[PDB]
């Protein structure tokens, strides 16, 4: 498989950063609630806590983030891969009927959270910049929830099976073997 | 351990996105060549290939990226953890004497590449935005090199031991067990 619009066949340059974590991005609310898959997510500030996500203009998610100015980063486990794949292949709110997700209210944003997620990070858009073929939406974190066990020791519990993306349809989780640097 | 300037003790919010990949950021050149550790790295565009990295103003790396307008993202393996830890704990160019790294010329930028890295992604700064306590440096990718075996099948070779960060001094790599979504 290759990314769409790869005119010169070869490995996509971005693959040099892989494997990357895979998250879900929830946008909209009510009948407009949507979810997509997103790898291109990072933290951009500690205090205040701010995150960013690169979203192509053609995503339905892009329209919904522009319209409402809010999004939720929901953290999936490997056990919900089938739902992550639907989120990353089907288009728009009608896909939710196909997904094993239970929408629950957020603490602060109007966009819902996903009950099955390991964490839900509630974001308000503070910037949108166009870089190449994506918009980088920067979100101030205004709330969050998480599954106690997934972060039981004030750090990620590797038993929770955090999801990473290797290539097109190939995913993995982490080893449970921790290496200490100090 | 907690991040510096965590006034209210508890798990840092950003930890909800962890584990995250750990990269190295090379900046400067000559006697000013520097390397630091960076987790807060993502892709922001496919075509053209553009990346971003969140760097605190207090990093020596910040000064060097501002001065020269270029940086290299070098991808470490778990086998070079000791060097990654020096990059992420010591300050400025004098740390290189302590690291098992061989600097080699980049293809395009003046900042050197690291021979031992799995990949070296050469970047020219196209934007710098302040979000909270970090600058988000956005870099257009103008060249790259990589170890053939690490990406042998036009995708990451999990045998290469790509590095991820769990908590302060704790690191892991990926399982080699691939899950197919399609
Ligand atoms: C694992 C995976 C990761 C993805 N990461 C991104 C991403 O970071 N940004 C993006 O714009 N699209 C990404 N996509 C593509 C969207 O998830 C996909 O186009 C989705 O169908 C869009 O749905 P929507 O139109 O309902 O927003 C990803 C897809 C997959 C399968
Ligand atoms: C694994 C790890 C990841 C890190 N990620 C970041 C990061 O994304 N951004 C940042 O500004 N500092 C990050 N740091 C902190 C810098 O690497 C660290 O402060 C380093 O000593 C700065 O070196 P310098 O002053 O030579 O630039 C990280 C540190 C470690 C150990
Ligand atoms: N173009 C994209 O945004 C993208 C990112 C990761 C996987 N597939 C597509
Ligand atoms: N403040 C930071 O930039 C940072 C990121 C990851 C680990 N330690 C510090």
């Amino acid at each position: 498989h290759h990314h769409e619009n790869l005119y010169f066949q070869g490995m996509e340059g971005y693959r040099l950063l892989y494997p990357m974590r895979t998250y879900l991005i929830v946008s909209g609310h009510g009948e407009e609630t949507n979810v997509m898959a997103a790898d291109w997510v990072t933290v951009v500030s500690f205090d205040p806590f701010i995150v960013g996500v690169a979203v192509a203009p053609k995503r339905t998610t892009h329209k919904l983030i522009k319209k409402y100015g809010e999004f939720v980063i929901s953290v999936p486990s490997l056990d919900v891969l089938r739902d992550v794949w639907i989120a990353g292949t089907k288009k728009g709110p009608s896909k939710l009927k196909e997904m094993s997700v239970t929408l629950i209210p957020s603490k602060k944003v109007k966009v819902p959270s996903i009950e099955e997620a390991l964490a839900n990070i509630e974001c308000r858009v503070i910037d949108a910049r166009s870089y190449g073929d994506h918009t980088f939406f920067v979100g101030e974190v205004v709330g969050y929830t998480y599954k106690d066990y997934a972060f039981e020791k004030g750090k990620p519990n590797l038993k929770a099976k955090f999801l990473a993306h290797v290539s097109w349809s190939e995913f993995v989780t982490f080893s449970e073997k921790v290496h200490k640097a100090e």
